[PDB]
């Protein structure tokens, strides 16, 4: 198994700053941080349709920086910023206002109950935020597996994942965030040279991978389900180990490629859930089987 | 009510070499697949997968829609269905010919399977000719884990109890798939008769009111078979069912379709233990089934 962590470029609703907050934690089966700093029980990561044609979108055209010689968030963000703008990812002038974005404390659960809370926000052309326009709302996984508080059977039951990490392992960080000086959504992909522990994280695993998924505010795109959707793909094996041993971005979307073959989608249907759901089941296996050749 | 549908394949018999179509699976909410032995497999529920989706959304976008077609003859579908391709430059001119004998050839079900030896996997050649495609074949998933049952064990002929559940008063629809490697793209053709017809390509004499024709050259990430079930599941969706005898426009089509793939559940790949399915594969399922019936007037009936 791996560790991985999602967080999002928010504005503290205290404040009304501008930092970075963990949304969703994933040791194979994923948790969401609920509006109160308390963790969601684990769940199987389902992926909407729409998250995996982005992903996939936005990947065949990403910046890929494999064996990046750094070991800071700094010294990725600057390194990851010259190749964005190198590939016409993004424009010049957007590298000052986003490393600096970049830069922002990264706070986890526990301060998100004293900030009381944070809420969504929108990067601008001077630094400051700005509330989306486009209409905002929870997210399935916050309306569903976050209302507790205090886990139902144990109020800390949800900890108990942390108790899944293996004793020689890496993580990745996914960070989202949106800007609306940015022309479209761009996708960065980072191996570093050496797994580096990073203040950013919750918990001191060495990180590996990094996601960083950013763009301006678009109609038709979720970004918290496309890092869902980076974050979900990083913890499935076949793609981890396909991770490590890519020399090219090619290797990396030819492995997207195999994850998307290998996923089942379930359409609307009125059936009995557990059964609705059990009948997968056979299927999966045999998926599962083949992602494996 | 329940619409039945039925997809059918351009296939080539295995003896006779002949060109014809086959019925390949059948749906009454439930799905089987013809087992290459002319013996139905168990009913299921249809699981998706995502290529399938993604290419039946770009094909329904560029999507040749005929509704209220009055015509009640297969043939008669078909001169008007390629009459609007070409116009809506589908197709050329000079596919006409080629196309309209292929639709026309004969409508071959189970029973003739079996007479047939068997059929296989064909593609229509610019002169009506029969080809093996270009890209190694292979057996489908469904014909895997559900087909081989054909033998008549502790349960002889179940599978037909899905045919109990067909209404008093339904109408089917018709799903074509075939590969003709001279098309240029892939293309969809969604047609709604003004008065549903009877037509003897149907395996059963159930009113035929909806048809899907989809054709083209093999393609990368297009399986053909899939995205004919992914046609066929979009109808057996009752929410969609409704939004397609409602359409007045390939709009209301593509917002049904888009409101059936919000509500989808993609379960990517990973270890399979039950305990661990549920957890989402039940709370999320129910959000998403309450969500697709949210502005529809239907009702979720288990």
């Amino acid at each position: 198994k791996v560790y991985v962590e999602l967080q999002e470029l928010v504005m503290d609703e205290k404040n009304q700053e501008l930092r970075w907050m963990e949304a969703a934690r994933w040791v194979q089966l994923e948790e969401n941080l609920g509006e109160n700093g308390a963790w969601g029980r684990p769940h199987l990561s389902h992926l909407t349709f729409w998250s995996l044609l982005e992903l996939r979108r936005v990947f065949t055209k990403g910046t890929v920086l494999l064996d990046l010689q750094e070991t800071s968030l700094a010294g990725v963000a600057n390194q990851l910023l010259d190749r964005f703008i190198f590939e016409d990812q993004i424009r010049p002038q957007d590298r000052e206002e986003l490393l600096r974005a970049l830069l922002l404390k990264h706070s986890h659960a526990g301060e998100l109950e004293a900030l009381g809370g944070v809420k969504p926000a929108v990067l601008t052309r001077s630094g400051d935020p700005s509330q989306p326009l486009l209409p905002q709302h929870s997210s399935l996984e916050t309306q569903l597996f976050c209302e507790q508080g205090d886990g139902g059977t144990e109020g800390h039951s949800p900890s108990g994942i942390l108790e899944k990490i293996p004793p020689d392992s890496e993580a990745t960080l996914v960070l989202v965030g949106r800007a609306d000086f940015l022309e479209q959504p761009v996708l960065g992909f980072v191996r570093l040279q050496e797994a580096a522990e990073l203040e950013a994280v919750e918990l001191p695993v060495p990180i590996r991978f990094l996601f960083v998924l950013l763009g301006p505010e678009a109609p038709h795109i979720d970004y918290t389900q496309l890092g869902r959707a980076a974050a979900t793909l990083m913890s499935e094996r076949v793609f981890r180990i396909d991770a490590y041993m890519a020399q090219s971005r090619g290797e990396l979307l030819h492995s997207l490629e195999g994850f998307l073959d290998c996923s089942l989608v379930l359409p609307p249907t009125d059936a009995p859930s557990e059964q609705a759901l059990l009948s997968l089941v056979p299927v999966q296996r045999e998926l599962l089987r083949r992602r494996y050749q």
